[PDB]
Parts: structure tokens; C-alpha cells; sequence
């Protein structure tokens, strides 16, 4: 309680999103500019989809076999090339409605919304972290493939996301804007299965900060610790370690209270240690790891 | 595969200004050539305890009134008033003007909230409008004027603007019309909301989502009467479920092959006996803030 998932304002990536279709494969794409990006395997039909060889399935398409539409209005392709995983399809139209933007490869914990869309249009917007092992618990269903995740920093998207697949436990996968995985998974139709996850820290250090800043700070203690016991201990507990960007991100909320980030580690251990004794933290039994340093800034002084 | 979703607010944030009154900035929502805003956006501080808004309005002029969309100042030419809300007519009509209607909803219904600031949008996030008509947003000084709403085919039903916080830290505020879900005033005052109640057809949404997404740990064999479950629901203070509730979720029924009433059964049963350390779709407690409606649309 207290807080809420808040997804960024999604109007400045629904006027990017467009549909991309080979034969009858349809998913989204994102118009910037004069290019359009979309996952690679749009050009797969199912039998190479197996294991494909999207380089030479690549060889044999023409920019005249891609048929990208915003809503119904096609966009002429004029040229087509590969990066990782997704494709580059330059159209004959720069986007009018292209904000402020860049591509920027985030780490896991991080937060961003995704704008859910099936053939070209919108369905919805959430807020997702990703995982420590790649993943993001998403919502997606067919169709869904080439919608994006982003943050927006004062005028500037930042796309950070696009989506590709579903694993067997029903999280999610996908690239950054380069087309680069997030994780070891690969774009072909085989078995694959994520790792285990491991809570993620850094999280759980700004939703303890976020407590003390609203008045619930029974669990600070008198003591300290290095990192590097801290995160000894940390990992025994399925928790990630902490990184030194970590500390640098906390450092705002440990201004903000006072607080030193090595000695919220040590609060954070004993509860590791000894449990809650029965006890809540923001109305909580559970300890709360999908909000960031950055979205309890948002939600408290935003 | 599932998660709390809000509807795009790509078609409101085209909507959104700033409107400035003396030292008080709040948003407004520009339809066509009027933009509408919360009226205590007029009052003084001296006044703000017991504002008489007709004595207030009479005393302002249309000049009085900056409204901004982005760097670009809005010429007013007229203003009225409706209940809790401002109408200022201005001379230019907003081209990024949806199709858009404005509704009253009921409490359990769940809309999306566009959250803004001087005129800005910072964040979306579903809400629902609880039983005793607060609801439980995100919502700092400089958000009034914020709007909830939902999309139905191209169409944007307008259902919320905001207006205050209680002390509990929940919110209320009104339709488009001006008037307040609750019984709350729009005077600077403490108020308190009636006794909250949790949405029990909304709850048993989510449990069948939970299904959907092969969390079963709660069903059982077990199956309860109508009035029986309802005699239950209320002992907790949950809302009585209705027969129109039983048809509404009927889909999901069919979709999972488990009658509405064995869900209630599952139900009663967590309610007298607790999760016992078990978590559903995540969540320690249950969820009683996605609509049948809502479960469907995404998993569908
Ligand atoms: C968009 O094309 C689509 C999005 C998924 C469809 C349903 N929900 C989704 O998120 N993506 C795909 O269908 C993938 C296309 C491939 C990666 C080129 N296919 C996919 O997600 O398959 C998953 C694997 C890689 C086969 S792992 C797996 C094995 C067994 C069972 C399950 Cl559920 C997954
Ligand atoms: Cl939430």
C-alpha cells in the first residue's frame, strides 16, 4: 500500500507503432525517423522457424515483400537490413510523431512500461522490471511481438525493450533496440527455459528507504557492514548482489534520510537473518523488489 | 501473464493544459474549444475553509485565467460553472480532440488515471472506485485536475478528475459533470470516507485469472449456495454478489470449466482460513481491483 505500479504516459510510442507483415505474419513494429524496427522472425514462416537461417531467409526477400502499415496507410519500404535480431526496414516517410528518443540497453532491476500491442494498435500499458535472470513478467499474447518497453526522461524516450518471446513458466524475453537478447535466449522455435530468478536487492533497499521516508523505520539498527559481506550473506538468501551502480542509484534516498547505503544493508541482513518477528513494513509482510530508486523518487517527491 | 493494465493515454495526454489562478496551478482538460478544471483552482486561502464558489466566481473575470497548452497561452472568453467543476471557454478548439463522452461509473467499475502535473502528464496506472467511493491513487500537491477514463473502440469515456486526499491517503473527486463520488466537499477539511468494503466479484475475477495462469492451489471440491456464500462475504465485509455478477462472469466460467459458485466456494474458504504462507498471482492478499471486464480483455 502506499504505492502503486505507474507506467510512463504512453502517448509519444503510440505514435511510433505500426504493423510489419511477410505473407501473413503480422507483429509491430517502430517507426522513427524514416526506419522501422521489428524482430527479425517476422520474415520466418513456421517450418524454418524450427531452427531458421535468417540470414539467408533474408537473402531471398525484397524490399517490395514487406508490407508496413500505420493503421491502414502503407509505408513504402525502401530498404531492408539485419542487426541481431531485429530488422531495419527504411521507409519513404520519416515519422512526424517521432519524440525525442535513444536506444539504451538497461540492467536488470530496472524498471520501464510496456505499451501491449497487437497488429499495429494498443491495448494497454504496465509497468515491468526485469528480472535478474532476463526475464520480464509480462502480459503478452500472440501477436504481441515488437511491442516495446521505454522510461521517458523529461522530452526523451528512451526504448530499452522489444518483445519476442514467451518461456514455459510464462515469463518473457527480448532484445534491446539493437536487437541484442537480454539473457542467453536465442529467436528460434526450441525448447528453452529461464534461469532461476534471485530477488533483486537493489529494489528492496529503495522500498526499505521508501519506509523510513513515510515514518516505518522499526528495522534500522545501530550497525554497518561491508558490501562485501553484505553480499556473501545476500546470495544465501536467493538475493542478488549488489553492484557499485547500485550504491551510486541509492545514494539520493540515502541523502534524502540520512541513511548510509552499507548501513540499510545491514537492517536488510538482519531481517534476512531473523525474519520479520510477525511484523509489516509499508502495510507488508513482503518485501517489495519491482519498484527502483528512481520510481520511489517519482511517487513520493515527483 | 497478468498484470495491473491501463488503457493508452496517448488520446488524453492530447487533452491535457495548465490552469493558473493567482498563486493556485492545477490541470485542465481541453475538449473542443472548453477546457474543464476543478473550481477550487479560484479560492484563497482565507477562503478555502468554507468557500461560497457561486460569491467567488461572480468576482473573477475571464482574464483572470491562465490557461497554457505547452508554451502557448489559451485566450479565455467565457467561464461557468457545474457543480464542483469549471467549464472556461476558450477561443481555439483543440484539433487532438477525441471521440469522448463523459460517465458516471459505479463503485467496483476500474478506470485508468492519467497523473499530471502543470499541465504535464507524468504517469498512468489503473484504478478501481471503491465501494465507499474513494479511490486509491497516486496523487501529490499540483495533480487536481488529473482525469480517469477508458477506451471503448475509438471512444474515451471520461469517469473521474481529481480533486482531493483524505487523511488515510486515499481520493476522491468527481464526474465531468461536477460531481463528487462520496460524500465529500471540496473545502479544506479532514474528511473521512464511510467503512470500505472489497469487490467480491472483481476478487473472484482474479482468482480465475490465477487459474488462467495455473495458480490452483485454492480451489477445492466444496460447493456453497448463493446465499450462503453471500451470508459469508458479508461477515468478512465483502460485497454481496449479485446474479448479474454470476452472468458477468460466466466467460471465465466456461473459459476455466469451474462454476461461479465453486469459485465462491474457494473463496469462503480462503477467507476463513487465510493464504497460510501461499501467495496468488504474487499477491499476499486478494486482489479485488480487476473487473471481470478487465481479467478477460487480457486474456483475450
Ligand atoms: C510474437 O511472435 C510471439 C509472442 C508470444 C506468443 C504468445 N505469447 C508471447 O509472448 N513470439 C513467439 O511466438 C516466439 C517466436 C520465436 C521466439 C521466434 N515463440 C516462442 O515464444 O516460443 C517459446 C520457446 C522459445 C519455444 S520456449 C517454450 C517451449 C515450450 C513451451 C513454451 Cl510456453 C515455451
Ligand atoms: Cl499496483
Amino acid at each position: 500500500s502506499g504505492f502503486r505500479k505507474m507506467a510512463f504516459p504512453s502517448g509519444k510510442v503510440e505514435g511510433c507503432m505500426v504493423q510489419v507483415t511477410c505473407g501473413t505474419t503480422t507483429l509491430n513494429g517502430l517507426w522513427l525517423d524514416d526506419v522501422v524496427y521489428c524482430p527479425r522472425h517476422v520474415i520466418c514462416t513456421s517450418e524454418d522457424m524450427l531452427n531458421p537461417n535468417y540470414e539467408d531467409l533474408l537473402i531471398r526477400k525484397s524490399n517490395h515483400n514487406f508490407l508496413v502499415q500505420a493503421g491502414n496507410v502503407q509505408l513504402r519500404v525502401i530498404g531492408h537490413s539485419m542487426q541481431n535480431c531485429v530488422l531495419k526496414l527504411k521507409v519513404d516517410t520519416a515519422n512526424p510523431k517521432t519524440p525525442k528518443y535513444k536506444f539504451v540497453r538497461i540492467q536488470p532491476g530496472q524498471t520501464f512500461s510496456v505499451l501491449a500491442c497487437y497488429n499495429g494498435s494498443p491495448s494497454g500499458v504496465y509497468q515491468c522490471a526485469m528480472r535478474p535472470n532476463f526475464t520480464i513478467k509480462g502480459s503478452f499474447l500472440n501477436g504481441s511481438c515488437g511491442s516495446v518497453g521505454f522510461n521517458i526522461d523529461y522530452d526523451c524516450v528512451s526504448f530499452c525493450y522489444m518483445h519476442h518471446m514467451e518461456l514455459p513458466t510464462g515469463v518473457h524475453a527480448g532484445t534491446d533496440l539493437e536487437g541484442n537478447f537480454y539473457g542467453p535466449f536465442v529467436d528460434r522455435q526450441t525448447a528453452q527455459a529461464a534461469g532461476t530468478d534471485t530477488t533483486i536487492t537493489v529494489n528492496v533497499l529503495a522500498w526499505l528507504y521508501a519506509a523510513v521516508i513515510n515514518g516505518d523505520r522499526w528495522f534500522l539498527n545501530r550497525f554497518t557492514t561491508t558490501l562485501n559481506d553484505f553480499n556473501l550473506v545476500a546470495m544465501k538468501y536467493n538475493y542478488e548482489p549488489l553492484t557499485q551502480d547500485h550504491v551510486d542509484i541509492l545514494g539520493p534516498l540515502s541523502a534524502q534520510t540520512g541513511i548510509a547505503v552499507l548501513d540499510m544493508c545491514a537492517s536488510l541482513k538482519e531481517l534476512l537473518q531473523n525474519g520479520m518477528n510477525g511484523r509489516t513494513i509499508l502495510g507488508s509482510a513482503l518485501l517489495e523488489d519491482e519498484f527502483t530508486p528512481f520510481d520511489v523518487v517519482r511517487q513520493c517527491s515527483g
